[PDB]
């Protein structure tokens, strides 16, 4: 194989997700993202059916990359003496929902609904493939600004979906549910619904609802922008203090606020082009 079948461009960003660069597969000029992760900072390993000891990120990505989906797919990966290199796809042009929100503030409800729905679909896809992301938040969502398609990234805190209790979390705290904060115990679907509630508030209000543990535990959400009563109702339902009082994915997509979603292309024509 050997690594210079891609051409390396600018550093796109770096953080707990590793360092990610803009790249082009030389074979067919396909845009790509080259992620490097140091082996030293991988706490969670898995194995590939074949028998190789890989990072869990790569196991989870292989399971969800069957494609097509609203997940950025893993096209190839490589081992190095001190790091793994992952070759993922890259939309052009692209902006992460975090930067998009920093720039435009609270999103119009019709835009939030398209975006949230598409997130719901991607999260359904991961669950349907046996993958829990465990760090759903605006920084982990890419927008393809031409097609209006959202795409999920950075599965480094994810786990295989399981029906028993999780006692380990390494996601973002301010998107984590009260039962983790208080007891260090959660279940996959209900924690994911909670973070989908923090995301939905984030989109309609321009910011996350809670910063502090005490605020999460209390679960009382104040609205700082004018948000519709139906949208407020769905947000508060995802943010219920008791996991069992949170909605299923089906109940979210059957909520009256989620009816008449725009299709991605209309979404980009109306809210994203020019
Ligand atoms: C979290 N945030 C700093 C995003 C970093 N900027 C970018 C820009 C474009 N792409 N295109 C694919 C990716 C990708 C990131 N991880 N896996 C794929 C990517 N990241």
């Amino acid at each position: 194989p050997l690594e210079s079948q891609y051409q390396v461009g600018p550093l796109l960003g770096s953080g707990g997700f590793g360092s990610v660069y803009s790249g082009i597969r030389v074979s067919d000029n396909l845009p790509v993202a080259i992620k490097h992760v140091e082996k030293d900072r991988i706490s969670d390993w898995g194995e590939l059916p074949n028998g190789t000891r890989v990072p869990m990120e790569v196991v989870l990505l292989k399971k969800v990359s069957s494609g097509f989906s609203g997940v950025i797919r893993l096209l190839d990966w490589f081992e190095r003496p001190d790091s793994f290199v992952l070759i993922l796809e890259r939309p052009e042009p692209v902006q992460d929902l975090f930067d998009f929100i920093t720039e435009r503030g609270a999103l119009q409800e019709e835009l939030a609904r398209s975006f949230f729905w598409q997130v719901l679909e991607a999260v359904r896809h991961c669950h349907n493939c046996g993958v829990l992301h465990r760090d759903i938040k605006d920084e982990n969502i890419l927008i393809d600004l031409n097609r209006g398609e959202l795409k999920l990234i950075d599965f480094g805190s994810g786990a295989l979906l399981k029906d028993t209790v999780y006692t380990d979390f390494d996601g973002t705290r301010v998107y984590s549910p009260p039962e983790w904060i208080r007891y260090h115990r959660y279940h996959g679907r209900s924690a994911a619904v909670w973070s989908l509630g923090i995301l939905l508030y984030d989109m309609v209000c321009g910011d996350i609802p809670f910063e502090h543990d005490e605020e999460i535990i209390r679960g009382q959400v104040f609205f700082r922008q004018r948000v519709s009563s139906e949208c407020q109702h769905l947000i508060r339902w995802c943010l219920a203090l008791r996991p069992s009082d949170r909605p299923t994915f089906e109940e979210i997509q059957n909520h009256p606020w989620m009816q008449d979603v725009l299709l991605p292309q209309e979404t980009a024509e109306i809210h994203l082009h020019s």
